[PDB]
């Protein structure tokens, strides 16, 4: 209701500088209060509006005592709170800060695991690890196994947060629906502040709003298309492709970017169904070719059935174009036209493997699957709509970079294993397990580690790949670590359903 957002809008702006002042006097206050007033702030989902005070105050934390000495660091949880805060941010600190922690072999302190606040934030730290941070490594095994040992007498909400935390870690979870379950902790808390509880209800709020709006948006222009008249198989589910968009970005400023993801998610969804109609090689050969060709002068040469995609993709991009003109950043529109001509191209090839019964490599499998996994597209398509992403962003995408390799190997290979566990055979033989099976002449359950440590592994990567310096800002690469999030919780289906609701349904009682 705009009147409804009005009002919520009007307050926040009033509850923004008053939060604003209450960072700026953080300055006369303890490190350990500055790191909670941030962290909090960041968990109600309130710290877009004060982005660059934030990091400035990050910032001097990271360059004020670089080798954590000074009697703060002594507490387990402050030293925790600061490490993920600034390796999140891009700060390359060492995990050698929670050395006075441990005792000579590398094992943590036994001492410390009454404090069960502190074990909690060191597990939330130690997700943040990239390659050979042992530390890191024995600070995660050694917090989980004491945390879940002390959860059966914990009270709540801490036991609820214990509980949550170690079913899937703040770094790699979703955002937005972080964030509202922060605000159901916080809310329960007896020593809590009221004004930033108050301030973040409304800001979900008024933000569920826009994300409605927008979601009606993308919902009319799917049906206006009308798939599902000339395409009855087709599966209608705009919803679900709307939803990943949130995942990506929730911010007011990305609306206009999360409407175009919308879309192109949708898309593919529709080459899906078009691919998977018939299977009929000679057609989806003409398919294929007429969409690497990318002209109307090429729709005469399709089965008819196949027409209605191909305008529509065409449609797509020009509108695309033209409705990215006004900023004059019609020219980064076809960077993602490339992804999209390349999943193609790999949607044939995999088809074809599938007719001619044959079962490839790990390597040939790889090379043809990480872009099947629609993450080169979808991480691509995520700036066609942020007026800050520009050409130098788009070549540097263009090179396949570390993070986006990690990104889209993290996707296929947890997709691969969810997949098998169920499909097993039939398929597409073909998947990824069954490859490894077959090409290292291992078992399934080897092949199931081997695709773990993969996973693993691009986390990793991911991580060491946001620690400044950075080849683009951190604004690009959040999209890229928002990508690896939805990916890697939908996979931990209708697993969505209640984020659906939580996100695009409920709103909070004020």
């Amino acid at each position: 209701d705009n009147q409804v957002a009005e009002k919520y809008a009007q307050e926040i702006e009033t509850l923004k500088e008053q939060t604003s002042t209450m960072l700026s006097a953080a300055c006369g206050t303890t490190l350990t209060e500055k790191l909670n007033l941030i962290d909090i702030i960041e968990r109600l989902g309130i710290a877009y509006h004060f982005e660059k005070q934030i990091e400035d105050m990050l910032d001097h934390i990271y360059r004020a005592d670089p080798y954590f000495e000074a009697h703060e660091y002594n507490d387990l949880n402050t030293s925790s709170v600061q490490f993920r805060l600034l390796r999140q941010h891009g700060y390359n600190v060492s995990p050698n800060i929670f050395s006075r922690f441990q005792d000579a072999n590398g094992k943590f302190k036994e001492s410390l695991r009454s404090d069960i606040r502190g074990l909690l934030n060191l597990y939330e730290a130690s997700h943040v690890r990239t390659h050979k941070e042992d530390i890191l490594e024995e600070a995660l095994v050694f917090s989980v196994g004491h945390l879940e040992s002390a959860a059966p007498h914990l009270k709540s909400p801490l036991s609820k947060q214990v509980t949550h935390a170690l079913e899937q870690s703040l770094h790699k979870s979703i955002p937005r629906v972080e964030i509202r379950y922060f605000i159901s902790i916080y809310e329960e808390e007896e020593f809590k502040n009221d004004l930033l509880l108050r301030f973040a209800k409304l800001d979900y709020n008024l933000l569920q709003m826009l994300h409605k709006h927008e979601l009606s948006e993308v919902s009319r222009w799917w049906k206006d298309l009308d798939f599902v008249t000339t395409l009855p198989y087709a599966r209608d589910r705009a919803v679900e492709c709307y939803f990943w968009t949130m995942g990506v970005y929730a911010e007011p400023q990305y609306s206009q970017a999360r409407v175009m993801l919308a879309k192109t998610i949708a898309m593919i969804s529709i080459v899906d169904d078009t691919f998977d109609a018939y299977g009929i090689v000679k057609e989806l050969e003409v398919y294929t070719d007429a969409i690497q060709r990318w002209d109307i002068s090429q729709i005469d040469r399709l089965p008819e059935y196949m027409k209605i995609s191909y305008k529509a993709l065409l449609d797509l991009y020009d509108d695309y174009e033209k409705e990215l003109s006004k900023d004059g950043r019609s020219d980064v529109v076809h960077y993602a036209k490339e992804r999209m001509k390349e999943i193609v191209r790999n949607y044939f090839i995999e088809a074809k493997w599938f007719i001619e019964g044959y079962m490839p490599s790990v390597s040939e499998y790889l090379s043809n699957a990480l872009a099947t996994s629609t993450y080169y597209l979808l991480t691509t398509t995520s700036y066609l709509g942020m007026k800050s992403a520009t050409k130098e962003h788009f070549e540097w995408l263009a090179t396949n970079p570390k993070i986006l390799e990690a990104n889209a190997t993290l996707c296929r290979v947890v997709d691969d294993i969810a997949t098998y566990e169920v499909e097993k055979g039939r398929g597409q033989i073909a998947t990824g397990i069954e490859c490894y099976m077959r090409d290292y002449g291992v078992s399934t359950e080897v092949a199931m580690e081997k695709f773990q440590e993969m996973a693993d592994i691009a986390w990793k990567d991911v991580n060491e790949e946001i620690l400044r310096p950075t080849p683009v800002s951190s604004e690009i690469l959040t999209r890229i670590l928002n990508l690896a999030r939805i990916i890697d919780v939908t996979y931990k289906e209708k697993v969505l359903k209640p984020h659906i609701i939580a996100l695009v349904v409920d709103s909070i009682d004020i």
